[PDB]
RNA sequence: CCUCUGGUGUACCGGUUGUGACGCCAGUCGCAUCGCCGGGUAGCUAUGUUCGGAAGGGAUAACCGCUGAAAGCAUCUAAGC
């Protein structure tokens, strides 16, 4: 696996630490955990990390692609984050945030109000737009694909939530 | 279930025909589908009354995912959620 052999770096100030399988990432964001595979073996020299697996089966070069892919999200996350930022579309469909409770307006016969999980943040400069901000990519992404499950684009009008940078099918009537 | 509305209610009350008897009048009783007819207490009962299939947890079906390599991309999946 060519990404399991290209190495990660811990850029300044992200310290990772072990103890069994479960390897922890620190940084100012805070504290992210990851089990690891048992195939897989993780060598942290000088800065950078290296994943390689303990024996020479394709199964475990895959189990290291994939840890070495998730620990390189997550050492990114503990030093820079990620955001996500999503769209509304429509008439009336608006958005607002208090606290750790969204508010939207989607034209429904009832408002909706979503509890924000522990970790992720939300901020509405107009009531169109929201960004959601995170150092887990994973929970960022689920919460994402909750907001927008809510309501879904529509392929005629375009009208509903969507990413900022998702391409939407178009039709036309008849 | 029987407070209400009704049915039934041949051991509750009354009207009345024929006949026989209680010595006779009066008053009663036997028999005639409970003789026939009109009501009707409890009980039982429906067509009467009240109530029920409300709400919530857990694992899932098709289906929709998050992150993610094998396969530098992509991918709901092989780890994981």
């Amino acid at each position: 696996s060519r990404v399991a052999k290209a190495p990660v770096t811990v850029p300044n100030g992200v310290t990772v630490t072990q103890n069994g399988r479960q390897v922890e990432v620190k940084g100012s964001k805070g504290t992210l955990s990851f089990n690891l595979h048992a195939l897989v073996e993780l060598k942290q020299e000088e800065g950078k990390l290296q994943l390689a697996p303990a024996k020479e089966s394709k199964d475990a070069w895959m189990q290291a692609g994939t840890a070495r892919a998730v620990l390189n999200n997550l050492v990114k996350g503990v030093s820079e984050g990620f955001e996500r930022k999503l769209q509304l579309v429509g008439v009336g469909y608006k958005a607002a945030v208090k606290g750790t409770v969204v508010n939207l307006n989607l034209g429904y016969s009832h408002p909706i109000d979503y509890a924000l999980p522990e970790g992720v943040t939300a901020e509405t400069p107009t009531a169109t737009e929201i960004i959601l901000k995170s150092a887990n990519k994973q929970l960022l992404g689920q919460v994402a694909a909750e907001i927008r499950a809510y309501r879904s684009p529509e392929p005629y009008k375009g009208k509903g939530v969507r990413y900022s940078d998702e391409v939407i099918l178009r039709k036309e009537a008849k």
